[PDB]
DNA sequence: GCGCTCGCTCGCTCGCTGGGC
DNA sequence: CGCCCAGCGAGCGAGCGAGCG
């Protein structure tokens, strides 16, 4: 059961969007879950609001081109750095490597004009599937489960903004320090 | 005109029913002046298939059909093996791999009913270094009498060429060895 | 901020080498320049400004660094004319210098030679940590160019060129040359 | 030093794949 | 049903350079 990985990049701006007027970026409050123990103020709300519809159309998107509903995956929400970025992680049924391409190019043209209204970002390398190779020429990159623990797991607030899943192991750890704190040291063994 | 070289090595490998393996018996022509009991003809009959099935591919490949080859099947000390001489022809060098793997797969597919052999690099183009990042070898024709025509019995198993120059050489042992005299005598 | 050294050796033969074109541009020494002209070699000076002009256009396409630190130094050696190029490192690990230098390499030969290789031995040559074989591609800091180059006088020094802004100067200067030399010591 | 070794790098090649039209 | 062509990615091999003797 692996999985590929697609890097997306989430600004702070964007199209349209403003201050000034109602907009759905802007509008929409969000709120830890009871039994999440992560700080609020540390969560910034308007790239999340923009990233959660993105892994929202993703994943549609993903059930239509893999013929896979139920597909699993894992998404975490990032602040670097430089960027704010997701890591999506999807179940590769349904989507040979051969064919990833052709299918996120969809995936990210729809995520374009529907989030973006048609205006590609500028956001340097703003969508990217993880390769085998740091250059030209490598495969998809296939990850197995470990991944999550070894990778996405430790990650701490303020980096750490926002994670969903469809798998029944991590979803207490998706907005739980504590348990993502067990899952990685269950992990070594 | 050069040649690559592919290096193939064959098991000494059921005896309770009939499959083509045990089946067939292997006779010297006529004209050859070797001894039939220092052959081994099992592993020779998958010699055998293998070197022609690799030609028939080799020539939808590099779109030269008559393309120049010499086989020549031999047994080591620990494996029997084949190296397998064929023309540059239609294949550019950073294109062999590529071109070796389909025939390596439709080889195993084949004559091995889809399980990859466990012989550790039974099928191996030879390269310009003993480890990685050479390129493949190009050798010229006279490869064949400086390292190829020498061998002799048991060493020599069996060969086959389509080369006109050659044809008497391969299973005569008295024509090897006036060939490898004659290419010193041009030198 | 590191630079490579690349060495290019120019030919002597205006002519009869039949490349008539280095005896068609006329040089003029810049007005700040203290040099004397007539030590200056105009037709090899001439094929040597397109060498590094056309060496620093490839190169800021393999680097994608335009505005590249660079210094190049002409100059009329014991045996033959040479050119020492020196690069910013930036964008061009070590392990891939080579495969960009043959690009650069060739793009020279079709573009200034007319595809036709330079007889000189060793004509374009990237400055090792060895004299021998197996040696890494050397990184120098900018402190070579007064060690090294800044102190050279005519006619070993027949021009330079560069961009830095500290040595804008010096690059036809040998009192500014003279200065920084004993600035730097 | 100095000639050589050999596991490793990565920009690049180009026949193949298979949805889209 | 047959082309198109963006994506594919193992294979390529000159170059690398610490290490060896
Ligand atoms: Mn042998
Ligand atoms: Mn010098």
């Amino acid at each position: 059961p692996g999985f590929y990985e697609i890097v997306i990049k989430v600004p702070s701006d964007l199209d349209g969007i403003s201050d000034s007027f109602v907009n759905w970026v802007a509008e929409k409050e969000w709120e830890l879950p009871p039994d999440s123990d992560m700080d609020l103020n540390l969560i910034e709300q308007a790239p999340l609001t923009v990233a959660e519809k993105l892994q929202r159309d993703f994943l549609t998107e993903w059930r239509r081109v893999s013929k896979a509903p139920e597909a699993l995956f894992f998404v975490q929400f990032e602040k670097g750095e430089s960027y704010f970025h997701m890591h999506v992680l999807v179940e590769t049924t349904g989507v040979k490597s051969m064919v990833l391409g052709r299918f996120l190019s969809q995936i990210r043209e729809k995520l374009i004009q529907r989030i973006y209204r048609g205006i590609e970002p500028t956001l340097p390398n703003w969508f990217a599937v993880t390769k085998t190779r740091n250059g030209a020429g490598g495969g998809n990159k296939v990850v197995d489960e470990s991944y999550i623990p070894n990778f996405l797991l430790p990650k701490t607030q303020p980096e750490l903004q926002w994670a969903w899943t469809n798998m029944e192991q991590y979803l207490s750890a998706c907005l739980n320090l504590t348990e993502r704190k067990r899952l990685v040291a269950q992990h070594l063994t």
